[PDB]
């Protein structure tokens, strides 16, 4: 009845701010990764998150996941393994879930959107392994970001060139051809396939500000 | 004459507590160091009150549709024109039309509601050049935190209908995909229209994603590829 | 012991990200610095507490009309009984009385709305010499803030009406008027008591601004002039 | 191309007074100084989003009983087995079951209320040591802030059941009791089980406490205190 | 429905207090302008008016209207003229309204007494042009704020003798000759028509504490 | 209708948090006072109690209380005479009530909860003179709070050996020796029958963090 109006919605909304805010305030630099809920801890694309967290932590950076398992656990678990900060935000879905075993701070939000911004304002860059339609969602929210000035010195690296190849070539031959983007858009990214380069682009290009 | 007593809301002052000054004259007269408007704990105060200014003002919203796509779309342009005629598609299936507020394909879907005399919206964001919102927009409002706006388009819509678009337009079209796969939203039809346009990169989500693992074949049926108006028009009306 | 896994609430805190210490020590042992209590944040949430504070002791308050006047008139005093009178004639009426919570004509009215055993109201404000309520007001507060204040006087209330006052009384009488001038309020009598008293400004009100164009002729009809306690309650339950 | 005029919601800039920065990255690219995340304001704000968590989570309870006693009784023990038999009782009453969610007693009474399928709540609460909600607890939070948690203890349960416990049982005990005796709630059966464990109590309470004046004779009956579970559940059916 | 509520009004309110003390805190020392809406472009009380803004704008402070036409416009627009910071507050109303051209700074809040009390707290002082209810109505107000020691070192300075002087000899003939007002409460405003002395006076008496 | 709706009621709630900690934030360090409401002025429990309250400012502590009648009146007029803070915290009854004459700075609260957590916040101990149901009340709230470890250095002062004898007995006789406490958790609290040392108790153990 009250629960579904706006006036308890701005105070349920804005209670998951200060809870953000509250315990990831004094958060070191860190950067964001995303990736494939699916990957298989048997994998190469697994081992390479290992590898991805590790490399940052060892870069100075906190790493921050959505919590989950896959590329989520595997960039956490390589954080744990460099002991270094491991975070994990998952977002409250309809199934039974858990924040992953190497998460070491973690919160649950029941909003998209501010869970969204949070990977954002306490990140000073994205890795992105390959993934999903949720791991796409957040690539092109900070490409938009970064295109329209809303965060600066923000790197935005690729883990797979023959997996983002495709895209790639839809970003520039359909997209950046129909004038749709610039070809300046496309140099917002980077896409590699050595760990220690994505880690390299993104210690030169993010934070520092 | 300064009280001995004094009763100020719910707090008593006796004697040597009570105050030598007025709470409102310290109110009024005081200006002190600022840092605190540049801090966190305030601009989450900020982001608030643009929660609570957005609700507000779409607060009589009617049932509506989304629209987005490029900013750059010209207006001699055949995907433009196919956006006003879906802005009047839209209205006239018993829609509200809510769009970024922008030039192009925004600016088309927001014409074509007028046109069908229905509501027009237009939720704008600031950007660091020069543009206002749209000749069409009826409904207008301009959000300064991008997260605040990003839920507006959610809460007050049935669905999505994406024409051809930038990097704005995908960041928008892959949100409602998760949201739907992971059953955060239901019932919420995406609609992608121009299919040599969406073409390249549903090839890519098949033979790239699907192929190997991070997304289901299933996970394609979340949103319909068309080039017919009538036809993106009739499946909202049906899903939502 | 100290925990490996911690579940605050929404928070999780594993191994090294465990606290020392628990949430509630640190807060019920802990006293730091207190300059935030000095600053305008802290206002802002102190203002908003007695916005609160009104709408909850203001809940069920019928409907009501708002009674200005004098502090200073004496007991023994024509315009003191005319006051008595018209709180009485007011709760007659079926309306609340609300003042502010003053001595004189304030109370004048607060005492008649209590002979007529009707709901009489005050609403107090700090002042920087020693004054509490009067003794007629039955639903009693005392605001710090005189802007919270104002807006309570005109939410509560369908009209005012206007005994002989001074600066105070003013304050609310062009507030009022500018309200129902600018039509942000609508159906809003405004009477005021005393034609010989009030005489000399609608005088100067007519020629001076509306023989100057400021204000227009029709804009001195917002309100009626009486000197008849019988009529001015009539007028009132007549337009509210 | 940096604009001449921006509007930001309610707010105009012109000329001179446009910003340089957009408003989002000041806001996602600052980190500052975070001093405040350790002062009282700020944790005021905290208190208050465990509030709203708390009335958020447990929106759709329905009539409960607040079940209460010490957190080390084993599970072999006649106290336990009382708790399990009591928890059952409730929920065939129609009442869920709310306890602090802890072991011994608690745990005791959680296990019985799902043996009957009814609702089984743990409300807990950070401690300096691990421990979990107990395996039978349905609804869980863990407070952080102990005066939240209290307040919810009452807020939406109608009596207490009271097994024999130490120090955090009497704390709740002696809550309900005054909250009794001085009127801030009413038709609020307590209800303590195990006649040798609370005889002693009770016999100080009257041999002193009413016998010197502190309490009445009549305060003694705001409680019963029996050793059979299905009296306690009467009891507090026929009250609440 | 729930828009008509008190629990929306009190988020309503206060969001409106976090937009005026975020918006305004950072001001420069102010002055608060207000006149007839009414006067035309071509007057004598419009060129007063613009060069009262360039003469407060000379004496240090920023000039704050109710955004609107006539003389609050002229204020802002001499402001602007001498290179001042130009502001102007705005209340909703029923018709289709705009800040004037010459404010740079601006905001409209739907609440009258919101509105109201920025004028006063984000101010130092008042200058009154001839006006009407409107004006009356802020006049009176600083007028009782001053009265009761809500405000301190708060001049209020009536511009055109001729204008205000029936209001004046009505304040004096009738309300303190009745003792509704005392003869000192007749010193807490002055009357002028030289648009440096309502200047001086203002620098002389606001601020500065 | 909406005022028994929760998204009011956080508001409220919240509102006296906010008029708690503002008019408590700058309480010297204190000690918080428990007793019979019934207490009669004529009585020796009743002078106790003004020679306690007078004691604990000599210790340099001000003194608060539920601002009611008998060992409470007491303790704040103690605090009078020897000049120090006399601060009283009220509960809003069914009855008619009032702050006692001898309460220089005191709050009404509405919620139980908000005002039980004033008394511990802005204290650093407890004294609690012989008492009815709402003396045991915050008598066991405090030490649950000691045991639980949610406030450090509080002592807690029992005053009177006969009157609280009974209750002792029964907490070792019966609770610690059913294992319901530990032998530890008697040594949270002290018990005296001699002002000066429940004042030199406190004084020993409460605060200096």
């Amino acid at each position: 009845d009250w629960v579904h109006t706006d006036p308890w919605r701005v105070l349920r909304i804005q209670s998951e701010f200060i809870e953000g805010f509250g315990t990831l305030a004094e958060l070191p630099p860190a950067i964001s990764v995303f990736g494939s809920a699916r990957t298989p801890a048997d994998s190469p694309e697994y081992d390479a998150g290992v590898r991805l967290g590790r490399g940052l932590v060892e870069a100075g950076f906190a790493v921050i996941t959505g919590g989950g398992p896959g590329a989520m656990e595997a960039a956490n678990k390589g954080a744990l393994e460099a002991k270094g900060t491991s975070v994990g935000l998952g977002i409250e879905l309809p199934f039974e879930q858990g924040l992953n075993p190497y998460v070491d701070i973690g919160l649950n939000f029941r909003y998209f959107f501010v869970r969204k911004m949070m990977f954002v304002k306490y990140a000073q860059g994205f890795v992105v392994l390959p993934g999903g339609l949720g791991t796409l969602d957040e690539l092109f929210e900070a490409l938009t970001l970064v295109q329209t000035q809303k965060v600066t010195r923000f790197p935005i690296v690729l883990f797979g060139s023959e997996y983002w190849g495709g895209l790639v070539d839809w970003l520039r031959g359909t997209l950046v051809a129909q004038g749709k983007a610039a070809e300046k858009d496309l140099m917002l990214f980077h896409v590699t396939d050595d760990v220690d380069e994505a880690v390299a682009l993104v210690s030169k290009e993010a934070g520092r500000l």
